[PDB]
């Protein structure tokens, strides 16, 4: 049993919710809350900006040091940094960015990154400004996240055809 509270249970292991992410990173304080982040973990918007917002910016700096040790992260990969006052972590997830011209078939790939967490709340990859179509991003979801996924939907209409288009 776990806190997560009003998802649609879409396969033995895949939840979704109309939510905002920041929102509900607040009131559950999941273990692992996943960013959408790029190469160069840059959190000026989409769900990245609004997840370093609710930091007060604390997000961006912990990142800045991050990628001036590490160098940028791969299309595809993934690190793990602190959650601050969100969640215990954050797993800073790379999708491929459709509107950069990034191959698709790594969305799989980052995806997979998933699979080293037990219980994740996590937005929809490569969805929103990143350019892919969300049903896509939730096809392979399911078809590749084995771990419990709790995925937060900001928009109400996507939800509803997400919900109604699933098969
Ligand atoms: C981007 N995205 C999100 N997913 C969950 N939580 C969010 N919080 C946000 C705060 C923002 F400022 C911007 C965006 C999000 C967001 C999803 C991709 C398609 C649109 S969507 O909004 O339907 C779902």
């Amino acid at each position: 049993v776990n806190s997560f509270s009003g998802y649609l249970k879409l396969t033995d292991n895949v939840y979704i919710k109309n939510a905002d992410i920041v929102e509900e990173a607040k009131k559950v304080k999941p273990t692992v809350v996943v960013n959408a982040a790029n190469v160069y973990l840059k959190h000026g918007g989409g769900v990245a900006g609004a997840l370093n917002k609710a930091t007060n910016n604390a997000m961006q700096v912990e990142s800045d040091d991050y990628i001036a040790t590490n160098g940028p992260l791969k299309v595809g990969g993934s690190c793990v940094l602190s959650g601050h006052n969100l969640a215990k972590h954050c797993l800073h997830v790379v999708g491929p960015n459709v509107n950069k011209g990034e191959d698709i078939q790594l969305l799989k790939s980052a995806y997979e990154n998933f699979n080293q967490h037990e219980v994740l709340l996590a937005p929809l990859l490569s969805a929103g400004i990143f350019g892919a179509d969300p049903i896509h991003s939730l096809r392979v979801c399911v078809d590749t996240v084995r771990t419990n996924v709790y995925l937060a939907v900001f928009d109400k209409n996507l939800y509803d055809k997400l919900v109604s288009s699933f098969l």
